């Protein structure tokens, strides 16, 4: 009927900014060879303030080498003794956003970790000062090379914590002068972190945030009495179609209404990876065609719009929020200064289905809100009223301002369905809006790369994305015809968060291509027992890169080749002898169109029309046959799809 929104007895909790996720996997790998404006204008609409997402927060993995859901990310230690503070992107993110937002906060978070730091043992608590030396370097880098304040640590992305490590990692951060780091814990569930903290003052006094995945908005008792704040650490995680603008408008509000969440942060930031690894199209918005510069402003956006342009952190909510009779629920904040926000959510059961949990239905329908402001909103004549409906659809539309000046401090809206209403004191509120970029186009038809870059940008090709290993430019200068490769650089398994393949692997290009080309010069470092190959039709990556087929021509330092039919190589196409050995270059031809294969050793023909399955279609591919030293030169592919 009436709802009250108030606060003569008190404020709610404080607020501390709506976020997103760059990483576990990769997931900004294709955003970074962009060409301008676009680049730039993506990342205005995911942090230029008062223009688009205008995000508060940014987390960023910590790459350790390993897969990590759509792609791997490179370390900076990837050896011991390595310390390289220039590899990957999230660096490069990070400065970009903090160039638009002075104040964005920002946070990191290991997935993986380099394999030398387990000792022998696929473990990151076998030596917890090792550990806590690696993560806080990275902190330390973060601040010398790029003036980046890291704001908050985390501890092992949906893996168990050690309690002896985060009390490790606090010592080592205030022995390098970092007590100004927060610490978060342990991203993974409510428990077993929240009943650590009620039994172990210790363990307490150096947890700042509990953070929670996928809450489904709840919390528990046991997170309620830390009085810690409580952190959806990672949500969302669903198409950025009208559906997942849903999940992500019902949870933004939801989760502090229903958990006592104070902040929500979406996995992912930007869908810039390719689509048909898992979890495609899953950022805030898309952006996933650096070769035509097409990207898509999706849904999400203007749903982050809703609250990041009209809340900061450090506002505090209201003790009156709640449920709406009908249905959907509403939200209202305070700066201290006299402002008020009020946030209004419709979404239905059938149009905001997140991927996890799953809500059993729930009913929504047309009803009548009354508002009305008691204690120092008492005076507040207008509000401005911003709208979104979802489905079709119109987008973060401004409205005609309301007036309260009956007196009554009091005001009414007819709301349906899969609607946003923000209304506010603020008056900064903007639509950003840039030209439309191009058309999207596939994956060019005919790609090439010749690595020949002396200081590159990033320190891996485009478009290449690691699935297991990790490739870079390499600078060879006692060589003169191959100056200038791509190599693998990992010699051992990280500490996997994901089940790596046992094979390197980085795919490129049109996962619909069914007919195609590939030729690559390529360089074994391992006498006697190394290898490579070349591949195309890989149908999977990320997260599942262990079950890809598709066809791979293998070669050997022992003298021999292989083609399999799958990555794990127990299905064989054909097989036999070549003239093959370590460290000399060699160039591998594949041809794959129908039902057959060919492939070349230095242009001439090693195995011809052997019978492989079709249909089938998927990117090319190359890689080394353990965690091994290769270079690459000269990739080419021609492709039909
Ligand atoms: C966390 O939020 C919950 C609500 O999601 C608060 O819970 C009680 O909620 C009911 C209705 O939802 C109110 O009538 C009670 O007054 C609330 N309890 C109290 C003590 O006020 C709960 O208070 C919140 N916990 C915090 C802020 O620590
Ligand atoms: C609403 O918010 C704005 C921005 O936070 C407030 O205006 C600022 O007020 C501070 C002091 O309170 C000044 O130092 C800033 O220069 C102001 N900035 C802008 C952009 O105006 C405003 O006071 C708040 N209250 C109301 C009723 O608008
Ligand atoms: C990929 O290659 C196969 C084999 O050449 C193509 O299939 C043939 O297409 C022709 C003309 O379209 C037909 O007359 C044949 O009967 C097809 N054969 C088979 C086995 O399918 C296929 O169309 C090619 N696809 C692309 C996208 O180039
Ligand atoms: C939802 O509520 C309305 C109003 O009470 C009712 O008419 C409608 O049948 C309900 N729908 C479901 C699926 O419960
Ligand atoms: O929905 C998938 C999400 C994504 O893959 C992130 O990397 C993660 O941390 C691991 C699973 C989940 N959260
Ligand atoms: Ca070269
Ligand atoms: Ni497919």
């Amino acid at each position: 009927g009436a709802y009250v929104l108030d606060d003569s007895d008190g404020l709610g909790r404080e607020f501390d900014g709506i976020g997103a996720v760059s990483g576990g996997g990769a997931t900004s790998r294709l955003l970074v060879n962009y060409p301008e404006p676009y680049r730039s204008e993506i990342l205005d609409y995911l942090f230029k303030p008062n223009f688009g997402a205008s995000l508060h927060i940014l987390k960023v993995e910590i790459g350790g080498d390993g897969q990590t859901t759509d792609g791997t990310e490179p370390s900076h230690m990837h050896y011991e003794l390595d310390e390289n503070y220039f590899r990957g992107y999230e660096w490069w993110l990070m400065k970009e956003a903090k160039k638009r937002n002075p104040d964005i906060i920002l946070m990191g978070l290991p997935w993986s970790f380099p394999g030398w730091l387990g000792k022998g043992f696929s473990w990151p608590y076998v030596n917890l000062q090792l550990t806590a030396y690696y993560v806080v370097r990275w902190i330390l880098g973060a601040k010398h090379y790029h003036d980046l304040d890291i704001d908050y640590i985390g501890i092992w992305n949906e893996r168990p914590f050690d309690a002896n490590y985060i009390k490790e990692l606090r010592k080592m951060l205030d022995y390098q002068g970092l007590q100004r780091v927060r610490i978060i814990a342990s991203d993974n569930l409510w428990e077993p972190i929240s009943s650590s903290l009620l039994l172990d003052q210790e363990l307490w006094k150096v947890v700042d945030v509990i953070g929670a995945h996928y809450p489904g908005t709840y919390t528990v008792w046991n997170a309620k009495m830390s009085g810690k704040k409580l952190w959806s650490s990672e949500d969302f995680s669903t198409i950025n179609s009208n559906v997942g603008a849903g999940c992500w408008s019902r949870i933004l509000n939801q989760n502090y209404i229903n958990g006592n969440m104070t902040s929500t942060i979406a996995w992912n930031l930007v869908a810039s990876y390719y689509e048909e690894l898992p979890y495609g199209r899953s950022g805030l918005m898309t952006a996933q065609e650096p070769w035509s510069g097409h990207y898509v402003v999706a849904s999400p956006i203007w749903v982050s719009a809703h609250t990041t342009q009209f809340t900061q952190p450090g506002w505090y909510y209201l003790k009156t929020v709640g449920h709406l009779e009908k249905g959907g629920s509403y939200v209202a904040l305070t700066d201290g200064l006299g402002n008020l926000t009020i946030i209004i959510e419709t979404m239905s059961h059938q149009h905001s289905m997140c991927i996890r949990p799953y809500l059993p239905y729930y009913n929504v329908s047309h009803q009548l809100a009354t508002f009305t402001l008691k204690g120092s909103l008492r005076e507040i004549q207008e509000l401005q009223v911003w709208y979104t409906k979802l489905g079709q659809r119109l987008h973060f539309k401004q409205l005609d301002t309301l007036w309260l000046l009956d007196g009554s401090g009091s005001f009414t809206l007819e709301l349906e369905e899969d609607e946003i209403f923000t209304l506010t004191t603020l008056t900064t509120g903007r639509k950003g809006s840039y030209p439309p970029p191009p058309s999207s186009k596939p994956f060019p038809t005919n790609y090439k790369d010749d690595f020949n870059v002396e200081y590159p940008l990033f320190s891996e090709a485009p478009n290449f994305a690691d699935q297991t290993g990790v490739f870079e430019y390499y600078m060879n200068n006692e060589d003169r015809e191959h100056r200038f490769t791509l190599r693998q650089v990992l010699n051992q398994r990280p500490i996997t968060w994901a089940a790596d393949a046992s094979s390197t692997i980085s795919v490129i290009g049109d996962h619909h291509w069914t007919n195609m080309t590939v030729q690559c010069d390529v360089y074994i470092e391992t006498p006697r027992s190394g290898g490579v190959f070349i591949a195309g039709r890989v149908n999977k990556g990320g997260i599942l890169i262990r079950s890809a087929t598709g066809v791979f021509f293998w070669i050997f330092a022992n003298g021999s080749y292989r083609v399999t039919a799958d990555l794990g190589g127990w299905i064989t196409y054909a097989s036999g002898h070549a003239d093959v050995t370590a460290k000399r270059w060699y160039t591998l031809t594949l041809g794959i169109k129908g039902y057959f294969a060919f492939g070349m050793l230095n242009g001439t023909i090693l195995w011809k029309n052997v019978r492989v399955k079709y249909p089938g279609h998927g990117w090319a591919a190359i890689g080394t046959h353990t965690f091994e030293f290769a270079q690459f030169d000269n990739f080419r592919v021609e492709a039909a799809r």
